[PDB]
């Protein structure tokens, strides 16, 4: 049995191809049973703990027991075939259905932050509507996300299915991507990456999905509870040493509540940099000439990014945390580290404000604590964003303390949100002309 | 006030990004009232009779009589802000609220097929979602085009709305369409029109929704009603002189009835050519040298090509009809004209086959005569059809006499289905940890 | 196989609606509701739109709205105008019969709401035209017919309403006697139509009495029942608001309403800064115990209970009676007492409003879910603390919840959501519509329609 | 520990009604711990097997092989908290909610026929909607139900639940029956069981549901796969020895393909009776001389009814076939036996009518095996039955080879249909004026 990873990108479309037409004379039940065994797969205690330690020491960013909380949240609340509604109307006119069906074989494209949870999101989804789904895995996690495939594809082996529903290239790189994206096979592109990697899937004359960049501000007011929400906070900018999309990138809190709020983070493994001279050292080391994030700290805990600067602090510190004027590099930039700072405005409307400006108008995440309905109201609608969280940590956006489903890829220009299944399926219109209408 | 026409594209998309901005201000009662102006214009009688003369005289395509009606069906069944539902889930991590919310400036394409219809359903569902609508109509439809762009302003400035909320060009061309795509303030393309224009609008870099091509099959098995299925064959077929995107252009019909559905086609208006002398003159009239379809053809009704070929009939010849093997022309071409071949096979699985393969993987609408509930279970089943319309014609999918809400944007390649207010519209969701779970 | 296909060979003076006897009633009711089965999906629509017609028409809307206040002598024109229009435009049609449905490996299964028949209703002297205008499209919308028995003290307005209805839907093609009611109603023709067997559903609109009454004739019966709505304030409402909808909502039909506010329960750091904005909105403050004891001499029987002669008078009206002259710009009378005070515990429907002062915020949520009385009807809160809000409205358990507006806006006027005025109690339909009066039926396509 | 078992139905009310208060203050997620719970108690193999022949040894009644599918189709299909869903709407006004909330303690009548499936599902549903049931059990099935109850609340116990969430009595008669609906603090009744019972429970002052009785036709004509209509038709008749409530109870065939359909019948189990003289010996046998079914035979196999009148077959019969008039006692009673009378019409307009008298205006169940979509809604929607199937086994419409859930409390008079959590919860609407509308 073939397992899933082929020399050239041209060879495995093809392979995907032939897969999905068989996949489509499979029943829904062997759907679901194709759904859970991917579920089986990464929710496997060893395979989880297996997935969560090789992503961290191929790719160096990220650690291990938040890996082990996405990879599972990917496998537990990423929506499976129950995804795929059916809308009914019935009159004099007869009945007609909406049904949610296949596109063909998807080309996706995976990171370098969240590869499995990536794979395990987008396999989940496609293959519930009925696609095959191509990878381009990222180069720097391109063994992690081979072994996934590999084992997806004995586990569905065993349970009955079509070969090479899931398939990737054993070589990844963006030539094999180049070919992905115009190949006439394939009919769907989804893009989990950074805006380079989008803009080109929109450009290929073909469907395309393609995630968003973010710049998430937490705005806190005098109303929260301000033990809550440094718990809250510190949790959600560390998760995963700020490697998800969603994870909060600067605080904007009252001044009211500003230094107990501080004082909190602290307690709950907040490093504080007052010495304008050390803040000065961790500039130099977390950002180029340019003014952005450098790769080489991306996704690397607060411990070791301190003592790249000589400052040696227990496991205990989870972030990184400084007061700044809100045109601070840190402010500005997407730095994906644990490095967390934090601006001092006067009120709640200039929170919300400052909250919007420096969310650069990417429309991708926000978070808010506040007790205030009224001001939850305001920012949510204001800021206008794929997620909102309002009174827990970012990740509450993805079903990790938050109700919904979870999913790894967000969309940021195309518009879908979170997607799912559902968004991996082409609206079918089915009319039954004075017939059917039963009622 | 501004009248809506500006003289250059990006005149019309600046001014259409800062309507859309002061829009976004705007109460959900005013939205519902603009929705309701755009209706009030198309359904008042002298400008629907007007809408419907400019547009045949102008394009030389379809007739007054059914542009009357699918005008009306745009103002009528076009999904309103009903259409932008709420979900929510609620339990013990709170709740969370999904909304559809604005894009931004959207660059809507236009057919010189359906100008007027499009634009108001185009107009209405985007204007519902909170967008404002950049048109680039066809320079086919400029003057019926411009007019009812004016005719919108006019009506929404009499209703406080902000100035150029719908825009366009006065003198729309090919480069003010590719300017549209390429002005970074337009968030989302719509491009209702032939494969050139759709794949254009997906190598942007931006959103595109795109409405493909089709060429419906109607297949008519042995226990249809076959008198009723004459009747809505020919109605469909000649519906505005077979421009709408659904209409029949093939008929594959199992061999036992094939002969008492011709003598039926012709009792409700089909002409049937036998001498096949007289059907190489209509080939030679209505296909050019590559066999592609006459562009001077397209539209024209039944009584003015029969007569181009020397024959000459009253009111009452709807549809040309006549048998052919499956390879002529005819079959395989989209000829938008009320020219319909019919195909003699031997069983319903032959018809299904036939039908599959001469829809030529568009995807778009398959129509099926059959009271044999596994026949049309089957076909519809396999075809995989945007639109499948059962023992009607083919517009019942479009809303009438069909049950759902009607569209003149139906996209094929994009997967978004019958586009309406929904399609135009970004989906955010806005999780309320621990709060708001009243059950 | 048929040469020439499957042909559909098989295919193919006036009542004024109010009668002698329930009898006749009814069974004029179930023959109109089998001819009301060959009725089309659009014929429901153009019945359900000319019942809508006729309250929404001007001249009707006035002459109903200002009948039924001199009819029974309880509400107020200018309100049952709005609540009239609110039955009228906001209770769902034919749209509030939704399809279900399930597709898969095992074909297609629909799910659709039908019609149950002759359902007979029970309307209240309360809101009489508003619960007829909105049982009448909801139940001729799911395809039933229905017989009212409406209270005598509205039996004028009623039987014109009635009649009205039935004028219309003849010039519209109806089956006769789709909605009828008796010339002489009574409690003695309520219980008639309780037993009489070809009733298939019972709706009652009214007191506890007539609710338990429905629910032990041996028929399925909706029941909507009653309660004590508290308005709770804390220190994170906004004041100046709170105490303009709490006027509002309780002198809404002078305070008639199934939703209107009954007794303030405030939070004692904001309570006189309430009371503030409370008598500049229109209240009357009564502080002298002299004068709120001759009031309660007015409004309140031997027994302790609520004077019938005075249920739904205005404010200016109850003061008047006890020689104190206000202007028009009086909408309650509002008073401080104890928690036990005889106009916290009864339910007078009376724009009559007494606070309660405690300490914290959920001490006054205790005492809401204590004063609702184990109604959990309705129940109100003034509060932007989203935990508040949270912890309140999960205790109390009410069928209507309405946070920072007019009580009001639980039935459509100002809040989401459409209208209605049977709101169920016992029998836990919430809001009553269309799919409230209609069988749910499941039809199973076994392996076929699965086009999925 | 409590087993929930109690001497008094006083106790057992008292009992369940601190229980439920104790269960209002725990989460959802307890909810769905405790309806899993359930789910394992009855689908674990060994009690799954004691279950299903206890029930047999104890009422004499179906058999030992089909109820082990029905207390599987009871714990697998029976839906959890997933069925407690959200409405939402959000607008100019705000945010409306709209939830199911638990009513309190339900009191529930489960009957002979089902009894253990019964308490599964009532269990089930009623639990997740936040509510604790006292059972009041069949008397001739008092062992098996609380046995099943007592498994029940150990498993609860296991997993940390409140005591006494699920109660019975010691000794089940009618007058603990008669104690739980005068009991003040029974918020709800729901009886599964026959018309006297039901209209009881609905003459109590209280909330009730109640069953329905039907007799169930199943019309088959001459567009029918006729081979698995009688397939069907023999295995639905049969299940657990016609027990059920919607199975088959007389065949009503159209002329011209009937001979055919007993043919296959006979092939699929069915023993027909030709000889006039065995009929009548069966009918003393089956029933009284009122016209009712003789309870001594109800439930009873094939086999054992022929053994009766001296007539010895093996196990592949399953039931009794006769060709009768419409007005024979087996048509126009109830019998809840493996026998099938089988009525001869000319038209399936005859069949249809024919069908819709002989269901005795109950609107329970009816069967119909044709391919013609028009009949099929012809007498779907005359007959206006809670349950219709179509081309399939009757047990299909329970989610057994049919789609959606599965119950085993069908309301009748109420109209609650296939009752399920959301039949045991009140709908409460929160209404968030003016706030939370974040679109
Ligand atoms: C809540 C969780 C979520 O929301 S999931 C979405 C999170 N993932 C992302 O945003 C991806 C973008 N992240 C970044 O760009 C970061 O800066 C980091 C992690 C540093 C990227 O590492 P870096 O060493 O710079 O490489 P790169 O990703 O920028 O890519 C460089 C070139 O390779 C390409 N590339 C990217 N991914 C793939 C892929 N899966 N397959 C094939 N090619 C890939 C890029 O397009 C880029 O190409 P080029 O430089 O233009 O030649
Ligand atoms: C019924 C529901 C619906 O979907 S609405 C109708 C949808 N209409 C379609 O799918 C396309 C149907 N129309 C056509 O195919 C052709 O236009 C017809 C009328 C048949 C004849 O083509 P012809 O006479 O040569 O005109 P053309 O469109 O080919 O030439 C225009 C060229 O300019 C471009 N163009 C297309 N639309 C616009 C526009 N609105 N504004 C500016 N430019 C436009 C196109 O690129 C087109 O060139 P090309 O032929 O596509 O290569
Ligand atoms: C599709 C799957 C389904 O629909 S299954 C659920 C549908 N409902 C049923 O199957 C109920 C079965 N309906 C029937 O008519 C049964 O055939 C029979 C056994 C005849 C029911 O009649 P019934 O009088 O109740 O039985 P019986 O002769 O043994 O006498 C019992 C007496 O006790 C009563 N009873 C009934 N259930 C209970 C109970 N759970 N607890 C206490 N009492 C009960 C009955 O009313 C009867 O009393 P009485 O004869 O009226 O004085
Ligand atoms: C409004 C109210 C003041 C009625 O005025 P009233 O004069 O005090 O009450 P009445 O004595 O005239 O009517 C009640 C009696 O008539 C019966 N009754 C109620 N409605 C009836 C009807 N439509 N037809 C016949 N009898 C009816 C009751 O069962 C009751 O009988 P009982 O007192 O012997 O037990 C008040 O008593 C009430 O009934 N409130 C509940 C109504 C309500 O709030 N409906 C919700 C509005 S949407």
């Amino acid at each position: 049995v073939s397992d899933g990873v082929f020399e050239t990108m041209d060879a495995a479309v093809e392979a995907a191809a032939l897969a999905q037409q068989q996949y489509l004379l499979c029943s829904m039940s062997d759907r679901a049973r194709f759904v859970q065994g991917i579920r089986d797969v990464i929710l496997n205690q060893d395979t989880l703990e297996k997935m969560s330690r090789m992503a961290v020491e191929e790719t160096g960013m990220g650690n291990y027991e938040h890996k082990l909380i996405k990879n599972r949240l990917a496998g537990e609340k990423t929506p499976g075939i129950e995804d795929l509604t059916t809308d009914a109307f019935s009159g004099d006119n007869g009945l007609t259905l909406v049904e949610y069906s296949p596109f063909g074989v998807i080309g996706a494209i995976t990171p370098t932050t969240n590869p499995t949870e990536t794979i395990v999101c987008n396999s989940i989804g496609m293959l519930a509507a009925g696609n095959s789904v191509v990878f381009s895995p990222h180069p720097r996690a391109r063994q992690v996300s081979l072994l996934l495939v590999r084992l997806i594809n004995q586990k569905l082996a065993a349970l009955g299915a079509p070969e090479n529903l899931v398939v990737t290239v054993e070589k990844p790189s963006i030539e094999n991507t180049n070919a992905m994206m115009a190949h006439p096979k394939v009919r769907m592109l989804v893009a989990t990456g950074g805006p380079a990697i989008v803009k080109a899937v929109l450009s290929t004359g073909k469907k395309a999905i393609g995630a968003g960049a973010g710049n998430p501000p937490v705005v806190v007011d005098e109303t929260a509870n301000i033990e809550k929400a440094a718990c809250d906070i510190v949790n959600g900018c560390s998760f995963d040493n700020n490697l998800p999309c969603v994870a909060e990138k600067e605080i904007i809190a009252v001044a009211q509540i500003a230094d107990y709020l501080i004082f909190n983070l602290k307690k709950n493994g907040a490093y504080e940099i007052k010495d304008p001279a050390v803040l000065q050292q961790l500039q130099d080391l977390v950002l180029t000439a340019k003014g952005g994030p450098q790769t080489k700290c991306v996704g690397k805990s607060a411990v070791w990014l301190l003592s790249q600067i000589g400052i040696s602090v227990d496991a205990s510190i989870k972030i990184i945390l400084m007061e700044v004027p809100r045109e601070h590099p840190f402010v500005q930039e997407e730095l994906m580290m644990p490095i967390l700072p934090l601006v001092r405005v006067e009120t709640v409307d200039d929170a919300i404000d400052l909250a919007i400006e420096v969310e650069h108008d990417n429309r991708h995440t926000a978070i808010m604590h506040s007790t205030d309905v009224r001001k939850l109201t305001k920012m949510a609608k204001l800021i206008q964003t794929t997620i909102f969280v309002k009174n827990g940590p970012s990740y509450a956006g993805l079903g990790a303390g938050g109700e919904g489903y979870s999913t790894f890829t967000i969309a940021g220009p195309t518009g879908e949100g979170l997607t799912s299944a559902k968004s991996f399926a082409r609206r079918r219109k089915c009319v039954m002309v004075e017939a059917l209408n039963i009622r």
